DNA sequence: AAAACTATGCATGCTCTACTGCTTCTGATCTAGTCGACC
């Protein structure tokens, strides 16, 4: 039914999703469907850590979604907990959680690079994006995991 | 010369086809607000 309300929003369609919105409603009880609304809403507030969660599903979870980015792969490659993963890298068409950039105080940046000559370059301000390309196939990746290969 | 039959013009009713006004449906435009994702 989601999958349904979703695709018919991108289709430019309404009474659909009203009519699958209607099936929830008639098929489910009150508490459901606050919890319907909660997911729909995208918040849940269960109180409870996403790395949590990821430790508790598996030994290396937050690793594997970090590299990949995809709750399929993750919940099916670690589904025995005693079987584990050899090895964990980027891969490609697999989007990465990106590396960010703490704040800094001017007074002790020599001490934070261990005393050693270090690079210094100019802040650009703008989307953060990264480009997948294998052959004349390619694949954009946003800051968080989205799929923004159709505009450019 | 008188009586009977028939012709034609007009009255009456009915039915059918333009034209004007009122009400309601549809389309096009604008304005206001909502949702996505990022920073
Ligand atoms: N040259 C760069 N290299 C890597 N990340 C950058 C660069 N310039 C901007 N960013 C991103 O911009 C963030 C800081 O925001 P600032 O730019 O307003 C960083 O945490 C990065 O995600």
């Amino acid at each position: 039914l989601l999958d349904s309300i979703a695709s018919n929003n991108s289709a430019k369609r309404k009474d659909l999703i009203k009519k699958s919105l209607l099936q929830l409603i008639t098929q489910s009880s009150a508490l459901e469907q606050k919890w319907l609304i909660r997911m729909i809403i995208k918040d849940l507030k269960l109180g409870v850590s996403q790395q949590t969660i990821f430790s508790v599903f598996h030994n290396d979870a937050a690793e594997l979604h970090n590299v990949t980015t995809d709750l399929e792969k993750v919940c099916r490659q670690l589904h025995d907990p005693s079987v584990g993963l050899s090895d964990i890298s980027i891969t490609l068409f697999s989007a990465f959680k990106p590396m960010l950039a703490a704040i800094a105080d001017i007074e002790h940046i020599e001490k934070d690079m261990k005393h050693q000559s270090f690079y210094i370059e100019t802040k650009l301000d703008g989307e953060r994006m990264q480009m997948h390309k294998d052959g004349d196939v390619y694949k954009y990746f946003s800051r968080n995991g989205y799929n923004y290969t159709d505009q450019f």
